[PDB]
């Protein structure tokens, strides 16, 4: 395969389905990458993981340089090997998680931290970093502007990080083997205000990058917001190449977000609320610790095709969590990502013939 | 298959090895169960513990007739359906852990305790919670003795135990579907004395069972204590019927106790050690958490045939227990279980192939 190809296979007014080729696999889109955080996606394996349907998965930048380590990682040959996921990895730039998990002091050189001893992160080495992981999507490395944001504060911060954006695509194309091997994602800052949007997709675009993700949404707008965001975001953005919404997010935010043009997501959603006890069903989430779950003797959903609903009961599901057994973190877990990955397969189906706007529809009425 | 038939096919001294026939499949002797305490194999699903090449597994039922219920799990369907789980199940008749594990007060009648609200069990109640549960291989109701215990304590403790014995095997026999479709198991008791191992020996000949277990050791005596205890103990019990050691143990208590005669084996040190970071290994056990291990890329153990061993490093598998992950529990887990039903398996082909005495001195050599 190529190092990144993107081509879109069909269109639906904003929506496009088709496929990132890359050296270590292809990509159908719209993708959902399950969350690896710390060179693991949450009580499953990998096979696990790629029986669900992912293509790709998320590793976290953040915790992966504390623990292991990236320099280890490289030594013991790539999160690849290390993980036993052979197929693409994003890696994301860590600023988000440092600001968010971390002490810290922000420069325009980059965040010094400490871990949650004395780490620091920029451009440089937070594209290193990915380097050594052996990343194939490597994340420019930005700053999350916080929400509320005044158009001040905004718009330094968006400055800021197209400047990072510079600074990250020379580190990247520096490094043959990882400009030959890996692609570049810019991310578009700006908050909620248009022209800052504009400004910033501008500059990502004269910079050049594989992708461009919508960054610094889903930190406490809204969904309206959000939507009315992504609606003059999203066609600032090249449309030859993919739009990555980052943490998003809930099935009718992804929804949502590919009738307005975006082509990948992540989310700590399906993992973490599986371990919780919610699973996601057509008809909406459930938590599978009530009591009226007991002697239920259906599956977690009643269409859903993984193996988990195949073979388990919600009645025994919800005495595995209620009893804390790791099994139903193990079977929650596979549950939701395989949720997540037909969800993604409808969308892309539905785009591909023409009844996407019908889907999302009949989606959003049975869900709610 | 019969509703029971053990066969011997093959002896080497006091060593056997053979099948016992049920229902619901076939179990190769010398066996070691997998122990599923609150219907569920710790960490692992049910396939997984069948590829690991377990033919039986043992339910607590202690646990289960507290969460969630012995008549909850009949009213679903039994364990079997409940936990996924459709070979042979072996349930503990529920004492040891009322004794170890819960306020509690004994009578001639069985015992009243206080879960950890107010529960009983006594051998007809035992007996009707292992049929509810759909128990393949029942245990009669005994007393574990503590250890110590003087010759009149001991001598009190396995006559009622004895009492209890003809209680379990008439409670089950009443009971149509439970005396045609499952085995029952009496225990023999007397502490270290071999004159009370006789009495009871004899006393539950005379009842007459399906097999019969060694109850009242490893109970803090050691292993020194406990091979001599068996040197006079498991001849008393009837040769053609099994014979099972119930909470046994590391790897060499089960050479030697299968060098004694055993046919039987369950523990939770692999899957409580193994989520505690113990690794079984044909050198001995390893601690994965040890920081020699960090970038140390061999698998666990160096001839394993199990799929961790084939697929992933002491490295990573250290990392995963050191961050607390859950397929870290997962991995070191199915490791575990996979080494001892290898250890059972050597044994099986050893005892067949009259070199089992030569593979238990290898085995200990190496071991150690
Ligand atoms: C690593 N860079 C980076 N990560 C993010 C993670 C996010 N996660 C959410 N909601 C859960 N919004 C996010 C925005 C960004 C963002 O703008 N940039
Ligand atoms: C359920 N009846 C019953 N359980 C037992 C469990 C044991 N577990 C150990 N060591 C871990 N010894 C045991 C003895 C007995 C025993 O004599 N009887
Ligand atoms: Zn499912
Ligand atoms: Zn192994």
């Amino acid at each position: 395969r190529p190092r990144f190809s993107f081509s879109i296979a069909a269109r639906e007014g904003k929506a496009r389905t088709g496929t990132i080729e890359m050296k270590r696999g292809v990509i159908r889109t719209p993708a959902f990458m399950p969350v690896g955080t710390a060179a693991t996606v949450k009580a499953l394996k990998p096979e696990t993981v790629r029986a669900t349907g992912a293509d790709i998965i998320l590793g976290n930048t953040y915790h992966l340089m504390l623990r292991p380590g990236a320099e280890r990682i490289a030594k013991l040959g790539g999160l690849h090997s290390f993980m036993g996921w052979d197929r693409p990895i994003l890696t994301d730039s860590g600023g988000y998680q440092v600001m968010s998990l971390s002490l810290t002091k922000q420069s325009e050189e980059g965040v010094t931290f400490k871990s949650h001893s004395r780490h620091m992160l920029s451009p440089e080495r937070s594209i290193e970093i990915q380097h050594l992981l052996g990343s194939d999507i490597v994340m420019a490395f930005d700053e999350c502007t916080p929400y509320p944001a005044t158009p001040s504060r905004a718009a330094s911060s968006m400055e800021r990080s197209m400047r990072w954006a510079k600074r990250s695509r020379d580190a990247f194309d520096s490094r043959k083997e990882q400009a030959e091997n890996a692609a570049l994602f810019g991310i578009q800052q700006g908050s909620v205000f248009e022209n800052l949007r504009q400004q910033s997709a501008d500059a990502l675009a004269e910079i050049g990058f594989d992708g461009y993700a919508v960054g610094g949404l889903a930190v406490g707008e809204g969904q309206d917001e959000m939507f009315r965001v992504l609606d003059f975001s999203v066609p600032m953005l090249p449309d030859d190449k993919p739009h990555y919404l980052m943490g998003v997010g809930k099935p009718d935010d992804i929804v949502g977000a590919v009738e307005r043009g975006i082509d990948m997501f992540d989310c700590v959603l399906p993992t973490r609320s599986g371990r919780n006890g919610q699973a996601f069903t057509w008809d909406g989430p459930i938590n599978i610790r009530n009591a009226r779950f007991s002697e239920d003797l259906k599956p977690l959903d009643s269409e859903c095709h993984c193996a988990v609903c195949q073979k388990w009961s919600r009645a025994y599901i919800h005495h595995l969590i209620r009893a804390g057994e790791i099994l139903g973190a193990m079977l929650m877990t596979e549950h939701n990502i395989a949720f997540y990955q037909q969800l993604m397969q409808k969308i892309r189906d539905s785009i591909s013939e023409g009844r996407f706007s019908q889907f999302a529809q009949d989606f959003r009425a049975r869900y709610f």
